[PDB]
């Protein structure tokens, strides 16, 4: 092993520590080494508090001056909620620093590394940067790409289908694997939905796991605004709601609705287009966007390719039915020579069932 | 761990020499000692020719005298094409019979442990029967149950389809998974397919692999023999061909696919019934069914509840599309609380493709 | 269990300080809020901040109602500061996981008695074996008074140090030599008899890649025979110690004073283990890493000082009636009488076999 | 990963079932393939009785006209025990022949091999060369080299000490591993010890495991013949007693033993020479030798050079004493430049004893 790949290596499991905290911001962790000695260890713990750096240095206390310091990532170079880290990283007197990656953030991509080496600290970028991407994919992709990060979920019998001829879907797949897909619910920031899912299980699209502390943003793409108006996701108060319609909306149903609290955004177009709608959800900071429901809405987002990763649950159970609806509905590929290539990420049984997860390549 | 127990596997292990060998016959392995040492060793190795007992008795010679022995399967105590291996071993001076597990057959199940019991020989059952059940799973279940051990196989995209929405499918799973494949037209003695498949693809169906010893007898389902005599099977017909058709299958045509080696059947009913054809084949000695045609076809399999496996090959694809045909068709299960629960046994990544199979409850 | 996932994250936020923190024992923390990680620590300088210190002040306001993890029975007396569980008291939190109690007889179970007492909830016993591994040296050391103690012995497979005539440069490999090299980063001093010296004229210091201090090196000299122009007398490299007797010259002692060498005279005729590690306890060594002395291992052994033993055995077989064996001196003289030591490791090092045993109770 | 290769790997196993019932005779093993198929097995399992071939090609019955075989041992051509197997594969039409390795008796060697090949038979022979020759290790050493294969077997505690400073043994290793060093008792034709070894535990030298069989022969080595006149090996009469010795062996005692069943060889020579015993030892038909002796024994052989094997047995116990007797004793290498490189070959504890096993390079 080596020095320098080893304090990377602890700043990395010290990020892993706030996983689930942070909101919007991303994992962070920051070591501090004096004269070969661990002085000083922090990672981004909660939204709007301290940064990594913050916490290494404070508790590097007068051991920082002249020292080293390793971060997964850039020290910001903004002042927005919290002040910027390059400032107190030079105010500290650190003699080097270690980035692992630079902070695709528009408002300090390679501004942080600057804004240190200026000062004379020399910085090193690149230590284990593979790691540090894996631990921010989300963060990362919306910071670079400027769309929030989209997951695709889907439960299915063996046999590809999503119900009988008949709509019954009352047990595809266990307890535990809905529980599992519950984890999702947790890691986006919002939860997309055609009202067709609405109409149909008028689902309450909320998370019931333990850490409770920011429900996710409840995204309905519904065309000519036909959503019920008692609706959970209108008459719960529980969670943000959002919904996508076009001119075709009725006018007076649509005062009513926003009346409850519900936001809703008018596209100049005739047929909802994912791609308009994945723009406005990262414009009013939505960076990740877990797309649950719709065989028909998988599908505009399949063929529109505004997808990065992709989850199945396959029940040991076989449906059968020329007219049972199938997990992508929608327009489909003409040839084979046209679709997509992905790779499979992970396959993992929960309980009877397999998850299958795939991205594209 | 314990003596019995290494030589009922090393009689496992002898049985399986003969693989692909015994045809209709089951693998069985016999090993003989006395006074601690190994004297006598035997499988079936040829169909229709000596059983393990005739052979490790033999080699055995006089050392047959008060020794043990240990078989995978009942001794047999009828005549086949072999004189009764019971009575081969009471002349044989054999004091002990340790047998792994009884005759599939109900009629002659038994049969020759009471024989052995008649003339005095312990036998005691049970070791390692769990393995020499895996070993016959096929046969077993023939003798068993009085039916063919059917297969179902499949490949299709990740949302389950088996072509695109125009009928495209020459590129779905990696050759790697049509490979894997292969080694099932080695362990089914029949291969069946719809006539939709034969002018759809106009496919082979033979054995590619290294081994070939004989050819898996093709089954095609037909009714009214719209089958293109102008290819497949008909045209040098490799192995033999089997058609069932119905009442209303044209006359010149009947008798003039006999005319080359095809064996046509005709069932009573307008509509060709599953349960109709399996007895049929059972009727005509073969064993086991390897289905890979159509999803109609597998649809009828499963409706009936006619399967002991169920092997799905899925790429890493999205195809999509609503009429994009799926992996079975027909009539399926309206209600969910009717839909058969299987469970999986495998999982398996072969190339780019996951390999799941699930056996019924 | 998340427990165990706290107290396992305080455990490695603990091995941080390894080597930092000189007599004191290294110990984690990690404060949770609301199923949150708001705040970790760990003791990284000796004489500074303790872990609970470090995290408490991390958690900030969180730490009102919060769950600390500790690995070990927080501080509970008052010196320049208040105890550890004086400041858990005030901080608010509510429950308290201690992993085990102080190794000191007077204050196990004071702290914890000292945060019931103020309405705090208090388990222990979570990951109790591996706390105690943390600091097994430290622990040994504080419970019975004397240094650990490691005997280490490399020998030829018949169980020679050396041939008939005292070569023994490389009885085993550079990997092994590279092995062994570890245990003199692990104890504070190194020991061998003069004969070593006299012999070998090793350096005996710690040459790994990091090594941010020296072992202080002890030799074994009853008339101070030592050879004024050794390493371990020269080099300046580490501290060296000497324990001579009465018979040592006047002179001598005060011509190796001057190069810095630590000179303890003992009151007997010949030099006891007993009182060397009662002095070096004194002084304190917490643990001792002995090698060289056949005679010396011999002492240790009778004596029945020492907690560990690993020897490194080469693939080579060195004759000789005279030839050195391990373990030399007195013996044991019946099989009765030989205490049963109980094998704890075994690993192949390159072409060496390194075995550790340790006695048992 | 090839059929060729499969069917020698068969034989092999095969072969492999007549361990410890060949005796003297290697243990060989033979497959008969016909038209890809395999037709028949066969192995030596009895001494004296019939070889691989035979067994296979009866087996094999008209199947082994114009067929293969696989054989792990070139086919003897000489007229032993049983006839030539060489003429047998010809007079069978047997084609093609795949030998793994050719016989080691010189003479008697190369001569299956052509007898073959001038009737036409196209033998091709290496295939898994390297399995069939740890299969018969000793055999094949024995008749290529004359000489007995030697194995040194020892039991001490940690440090090397085969006893206390007092002389006692009572147990240094555990019964589990002194049961585990029986097995040699049976592997080995004789077992060889000093006459120090003698009169001072008066051992009976024989083996006392299931299916004892044939007790192997009791070597004693006594330079002055002074060993004891009642001896459990002197009068036991469980198995034959060889002792070497020399001129000064009285005349009067030599004869008294010799009445008593007791083989003499005298050396004219002042002292015993292991390369002289192990010459005399061949010659009487003796292929193995485990020898357990002394550690003046194991000196001598080491110093010779001459074992092929050695085995030592550690106790997790510390005996010491600078008189307490070591593992191996005598002459000895002078320095670590002449000491042999030996290999570490398994590492495998036996209850709480540990056992290494290495062999010369
Ligand atoms: N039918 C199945 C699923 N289907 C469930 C529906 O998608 C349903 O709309 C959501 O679970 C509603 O979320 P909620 O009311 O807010 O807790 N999901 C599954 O994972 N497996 C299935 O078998
Ligand atoms: N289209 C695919 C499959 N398609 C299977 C078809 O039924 C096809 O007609 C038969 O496999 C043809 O057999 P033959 O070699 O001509 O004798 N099967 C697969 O495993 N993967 C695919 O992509
Ligand atoms: N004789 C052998 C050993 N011998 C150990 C002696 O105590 C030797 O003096 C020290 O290891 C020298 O250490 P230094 O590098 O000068 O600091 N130790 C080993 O690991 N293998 C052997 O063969
Ligand atoms: N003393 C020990 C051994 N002692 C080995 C001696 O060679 C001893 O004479 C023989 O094992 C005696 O066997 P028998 O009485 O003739 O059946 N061997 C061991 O493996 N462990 C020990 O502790
Ligand atoms: N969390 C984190 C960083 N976060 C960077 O700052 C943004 C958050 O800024 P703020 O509004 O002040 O909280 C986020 O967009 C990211 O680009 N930077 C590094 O200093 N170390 C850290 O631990
Ligand atoms: N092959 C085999 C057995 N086969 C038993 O006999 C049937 C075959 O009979 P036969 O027509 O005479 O070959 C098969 O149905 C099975 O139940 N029995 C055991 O004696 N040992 C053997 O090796
Ligand atoms: N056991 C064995 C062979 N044994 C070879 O024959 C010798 C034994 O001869 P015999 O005295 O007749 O049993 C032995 O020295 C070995 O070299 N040869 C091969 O034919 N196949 C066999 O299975
Ligand atoms: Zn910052
Ligand atoms: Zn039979
Ligand atoms: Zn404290
Ligand atoms: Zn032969």
């Amino acid at each position: 092993g080596s020095m320098e790949e080893y304090y990377m290596k602890l700043a990395l499991d010290l990020a892993k520590q706030g996983e689930g905290q942070t909101e919007s911001n991303p994992l962070v962790g920051a070591v501090v080494v004096k004269d070969g000695q661990i002085v000083g260890m922090g990672a981004h713990l909660k939204y709007g508090e301290a940064h990594a750096e913050v916490h290494a240095i404070h508790m590097a206390g007068a051991h920082a001056e002249g020292a080293d310091i390793y971060v997964t990532l850039e020290p910001c170079s903004h002042y927005g909620k919290t002040p910027p880290c390059a400032e107190l990283i030079i105010n500290s007197g650190i003699k080097r620093v270690f980035v692992a990656m630079r902070d695709p953030n528009p408002l300090v991509a390679g501004r942080g590394i600057s804004m240190m080496k200026e000062a004379g600290i020399e910085v090193r970028e690149g230590i284990l940067a593979d790691q540090a991407e894996r631990l921010n994919e989300k963060f990362l992709h919306f910071m670079r790409t400027g769309l929030p990060y989209v997951t695709l979920k889907a439960a299915a019998s063996l046999d590809g289908k999503i119900a009988t001829s008949t709509g019954d879907s009352k047990w595809i797949t266990s307890e535990a694997a809905r529980q599992d897909a519950q984890q999702y619910r947790k890691t986006h920031q919002s939860i997309l939905v055609g009202v067709g899912t609405v109409k149909a299980d008028n689902p309450s699209l909320t998370c019931r796991l333990p850490n409770v502390t920011k429900q996710p943003v409840r995204v309905i793409l519904d065309t000519v605004l036909s959503i019920p108006e008692d609706a959970k996701v209108i008459c719960d108060q529980i969670a943000p709601t959002w919904i996508f319609t076009t001119a075709r909306a009725d006018e007076e149903k649509k005062k009513r609705l926003s009346a409850f609290g519900v936001n809703i955004f008018t596209l100049e177009t005739e047929r909802i287009q994912i791609p308009d709608v994945l723009k406005i959800l990262a414009e009013e900071g939505i960076m990740s966007v877990y797309v649950e429901g719709g065989s028909a809405v998988h599908g505009s987002f399949v063929k529109e390719g505004c997808f990065q990763e992709i989850i199945f649950y396959f029940a040991p159970k076989l449906i059968g039915g020329t007219h049972a609806p199938s997990l992508i509905s929608g327009e489909g590929f003409q040839s084979m020579k046209d679709v997509p290539l992905l790779q499979f990420t992970d396959i993992t049984q929960i309980g009877r069932d397999i998850k299958l997860t795939a991205k594209p390549t």
